[PDB]
RNA sequence: UGAUGGGGUUAGCGCAAGCGAAGCUCUUGAUCGAAGCCCCGGUAAACGGCGGCCGUAACUAUAACGGUCCUAAGGUAGCGA
């Protein structure tokens, strides 16, 4: 299913269009999203490397 | 239906005037008085009626959302140049 405000896009545009995805502001081409260096539950129970034990 | 209230006439009383019973009259309307209407509900396959404005979401668009005024209620499903 497509979304009722990209049918009344859809509308807008055959009827005397404007295209407003151009008018849209335009992403970067990375993601944007919040970067978190890891906490000490992470790191003490991340488990690298898997050296047994003796 | 006619309780009263008022007037006309006059037997009589007052020498003018004026007062005036009864009767007969003209009028006034107390009371009595049902349906209806006002009132209280019900009824829309009874006649009928079924709203505005503004803001708002991943940089656009749109508004699920919210605000407010009014209403008897705000047009549901389905359909739609």
């Amino acid at each position: 299913a497509k979304s009722q405000a990209k049918k009344k896009r859809g509308h807008r545009l055959r009827n005397g269009g404007r295209d407003v995805l151009l008018s849209r502001g335009s992403t970067p081409s990375f993601s944007t999203h919040g970067r978190m260096t890891k906490s000490k539950k992470e790191i003490l129970n991340k488990r690298k490397h898997k050296n047994p034990y003796d």
